[PDB]
């Protein structure tokens, strides 16, 4: 089906996810997310491999106009050459309905089409 909006949130940075080495302990990179419509917009975050980066907060709501900071926090691992690892993260999000009394209901009554994705690669830098 036709989605009925592009993404409304700003994400900062827009579309890589950089985390500079070494790896030896956990490294965290920051992703802001804004709002700028005059609608409460809820949002989650997924990723290709959970086991490899832990986010905080990982989902909930933003006011008109403000602005959230998550946290993305990956793991220590060794590198390995033999390793090809792409991950990709994802902020979806959604506009919550103004006569909704509850965030889970906003999830749980949505339609695919309502629905709005960005996608961002995650970069290692050594």
């Amino acid at each position: 089906h036709m989605a009925k909006h592009e993404q409304i949130l700003v994400l900062d940075p827009p579309s890589d996810l950089k985390f500079k080495g070494p790896f030896t302990d956990v490294v965290t990179t920051n992703l802001k997310l804004q709002n700028p419509s005059d609608r409460k917009v809820c949002f989650k975050v997924k990723t290709t491999a959970p086991r490899r980066y832990c986010v905080r907060p990982n989902s909930g709501v933003i006011d008109p106009g403000s602005i959230v900071t998550v946290s993305v926090m990956l793991q220590p691992f060794d590198y390995d050459p033999n390793e090809k690892s792409k991950h990709k993260f994802m902020v979806q999000t959604i506009f919550a309905p103004p006569n909704i009394s509850d965030m889970e209901a906003v999830w749980k009554e949505a339609k695919p089409d309502e629905l709005m994705d960005s996608k961002l690669r995650c970069v290692f830098e050594m």
